[PDB]
């Protein structure tokens, strides 16, 4: 039996995590000045309170806990949360939210295609291939301007037929760092409504872009326009609870009847995959979000992080500038998120890691959070010497 | 498009729970629960577990991404708990999953990858979530005789006669111990015979281990699992930590893939890691960390085993009380099976009419297939339940 198993290729990001004074600029995890990803204050306070209040660990709810579903929905959709038409499913991280989203959609439409961005988070395509779902890409990144090829994106999306799904990153686009503006989001809304394609929003960095509410702007706009939308959210990054594996899937529907259908289908999906969703991380989130004192502190720490990285971006672009007179490496300061695609060709990347000891994802994706004024100059010279 | 979604049926648990909660009767009983409950009808958090969570709170510095297939401490601690000294890492592939269910689903996916023409054989009856998962995946499900309705024991001749029809490559699902929902279990000699059948047919055994420690003890409950692990070169084992550790909601379990050689081990381990990544990526840390901490910390380990021990003994004497009550009431040893059955559950052998006659006449609720939870009994309940059984002529 097991001997017939075909060997499976390594994951882009996770691979370097293993192959890793070395400078780690790979895996999408935030790190403080001392190269450590700390446990957020509000999070630590939440767990302390949990240990004291919980009296049992019995089987809880199949789709998660009501407190979690309600909290997450308000965080993402703000006052646009139409409870009577929204289904919520607690999942094993954002990745699980995506999988469940793909399974739900396929159940409803056995003949669907998925339009993903060029480029996009690698696991998006691996999972789709695994499920056997036909993937279609759409122009998003402009390797020249290092921005978004909006004209090409609209061009490609216009072909989406009713029944197709279009995957968009709610904010802080992994791995490019290039993002759409609110006006651009409104145009996509037009396209989606004209074509009737079901949009699936990957929301894994709410808080790292321009703030909690602003980062959700595009998603709230799509939800206000399109009658049926899917949102897969991850609590890993913005709550700093990566290993807890907590996130959720929101299914926005047109009528209260369809909601019940989807909610049941969602609950069924958990049952056939792993039964109940993990409680610890979800419990942490609901505790932070529902406790005013804890929310305020969380918001503050998250704001501090976002600002820090934004401060690092200026520095990096500045260093490179001094090593170029006055040119092109400014995109770094315009990119919003935790990643930024440089441009270093495949061979250039390997050379940098094997010589300068700095690990960055093959497609030149660098994690700006894992950098500081003591390593920025090193990176600056490292990429300068690697030329082009 | 979501409106063209076929309506998925509700769990069923909730329905029974609602029917119960709605009953205005003051002395209604609920033996349909699927979790352990103490004398006061509560599902406590085990001591060693509460101590582990405290240790973690005071010693953990980060919650970054950890291991894709679980943590080394977890994998080793679990593997040794289940297989004891018979564990050989060079051939054992391990994967941390989201609960036992996750281990099952990942086992099915793994085997289907290895053999697309896989057929699964499950017992009659089995944990209903089993067939459900298989149906969802579209795997051919075959059944083998198991529960003898007249004696409430194992119809072994039927089991082996049916299992003889399994072909090389097919998968056979065995409950390692405390057969859910029947309570009827195989003896080591019967396991030895099953081993001979599996060897002869070349079928791959999938062992569901969700109650190690609830039957006759830790080592005793793993006996059958170990016999097969040594006899059969390729074995898959799906363990759960929900019940024996009382961490139901944490969602902790693991899939062990025993392979014929080290080359196959790396091949299996790589595929298992791939499977987690394609489903939900990294597995949940908390519950697994609690477990490994308890198993590796001597003081904790000891306290945990002592608490499990007490729990097992309590349910066992509770079975004797009921069996004795029935003995005095029937004037026969007809319900002696109650005392022989091991586990948290037991099938009375009552028909749906009987099950509902008991409910409407006695206020005692139970699963439609006459499956009761021994933990839901006590000195007050046993007398009532004993009478109900005799009264409806079960
Ligand atoms: C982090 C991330 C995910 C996955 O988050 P998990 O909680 O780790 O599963 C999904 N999509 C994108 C774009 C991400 O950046
Ligand atoms: C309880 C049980 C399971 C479930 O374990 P989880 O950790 O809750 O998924 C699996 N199989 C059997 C036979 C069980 O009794």
């Amino acid at each position: 039996m097991l001997g017939n198993l075909k060997p499976q290729a390594p994951d882009k990001i996770l691979a370097l995590m293993g192959e890793f004074g070395k400078i780690d600029l790979g895996v999408g995890v935030y790190k403080d000045a001392t190269g450590h990803t700390p446990i957020m204050r509000a999070v630590h306070a939440a767990e302390q309170r949990m240990l004291e209040t919980e009296t049992t660990k019995t089987y809880a709810g199949l789709s998660g806990e009501p407190e979690f579903q309600k909290a997450m929905g308000e965080l993402i959709l703000g006052d646009g949360l139409k409870s009577e038409t929204t289904a919520t499913l607690a999942t094993v991280g954002g990745t699980g939210a995506l999988r469940q989203a793909l399974e739900l959609a396929r159940m409803a439409n056995p003949d669907l295609r998925v339009f993903v961005s060029d480029p996009t988070w690698p696991n998006h395509v691996s999972i789709m291939n695994f499920m056997g779902l036909p993937v279609q890409t759409y122009r998003y990144f402009d390797a020249e301007t290092r921005g978004v090829d909006f004209e090409g994106m609209k061009a490609d999306l216009a072909a989406a037929k009713k029944g197709d799904m279009v995957l968009l990153h709610g904010c802080c686009h992994n791995p490019t760092g290039a993002n759409l503006t609110l006006d651009q989001w409104a145009e996509i809304a037009s396209i989606l409504e004209k074509t009737g394609a079901l949009p699936l929003i990957d929301l894994a960095y709410q808080g790292f872009g321009d703030g909690l509410e602003e980062d959700a702007a595009g998603t709230r706009l799509i939800a206000s326009r399109i009658p049926e939308v899917l949102i897969a959210a991850s609590c890993s990054k913005n709550f700093g609870i990566y290993r807890e594996r907590t996130g959720c899937l929101l299914a926005l529907c047109a009528d209260a009847a369809t909601r019940e259908l989807a909610q049941g289908a969602m609950a069924f999906l958990n049952r056939q995959t792993y039964s109940f969703p993990p409680f610890h991380g979800a419990k942490i989130v609901s505790t932070v979000l529902t406790t005013p004192e804890l929310r305020a502190d969380w918001m503050a720490e998250l704001e501090a992080v976002r600002s820090g990285m934004l401060r690092l971006r200026e520095q990096l672009a500045g260093e490179l500038r001094d090593l170029s007179g006055s040119d092109r490496f400014g995109f770094v300061a315009e990119h919003r998120g935790m990643f930024s695609r440089l441009g270093a060709t495949p061979e250039q990347v390997k050379r940098i890691k094997e010589e300068f000891g700095i690990y960055m994802v093959g497609d030149s994706r660098i994690n700006i959070a894992g950098l500081n004024d003591n390593t920025i100059p090193i990176l600056a010279r490292a990429i300068i010497e690697v030329g082009v």
